[PDB]
């Protein structure tokens, strides 16, 4: 059921702190240029003054549309630690405008980013070779277009982190690119809701 997705699951990769009060889920893809302006130029600001200052918890569900951006997720799940896993998908996303765009099974970029983060060539090709962790990727993805109809992206479902609460799904959802004082809005009226709740 899409309420028992909009929580924290035991697999999902977080960035902040699990306690918070008040939790985003982003699903996108990692090849979306929407996507990739929006992590650079609004998402930086988003942790600066959410994330890192414990009043949200993150957490980011890939999306993959194409070969680049699945080979990609899939790489990211070399990155075992919260901000390595974090700083992965932010310097695939800063770097959308090297792909091959020509020959689309060109993973040059991906051989790069490993480099310059010290990861191994045989950790690499057998992150980007995995197949359990392929199908989780999927598996995922399916189950997000059939629960909570998912299409394009990015796509933000922002909501108090208490998993004994009920919300229809598409109450708390946000499409598209938005820019940082949309998120503002939204993020310091729920904020304000939870403590007060908390207190």
């Amino acid at each position: 059921t899409s309420n028992e997705l909009l929580l924290p699951l035991p697999n999902d990769k977080l960035l902040g702190d699990p306690k918070a009060p008040i939790l985003m889920i982003e699903y996108a893809s990692l090849t979306c240029y929407h996507c990739s302006l929006f992590h650079r130029n609004v998402f930086p600001k988003i942790k600066e003054k959410y994330i890192d200052t414990g009043k949200m918890l993150y957490i980011f569900r890939h999306f993959p549309l194409d070969y680049r951006g699945l080979k990609a997720a899939m790489l990211s799940h070399c990155y075992e630690k919260q901000e390595d896993y974090f700083n992965f998908n932010k310097a695939v996303f800063n770097s959308i405008d090297s792909w091959n765009y020509y020959n689309l099974s060109d993973l040059t970029l991906l051989q790069r980013i490993a480099a310059l983060s010290n990861l191994k060539q045989d950790a690499f090709n057998q992150c980007i070779n995995d197949k359990k962790i392929m199908d989780k990727i999927v598996n995922d993805k399916s189950l997000a277009i059939n629960k909570l109809g998912i299409t394009a992206t990015p796509i933000f479902f922002i909501k108090l982190n208490d998993d004994k609460s009920y919300i229809e799904h598409n109450k708390v959802k946000h499409g598209g690119y938005k820019e940082l004082k949309y998120f503002t809005n939204v993020i310091d009226k729920l904020y304000g809701k939870a403590i007060v709740k908390l207190e």
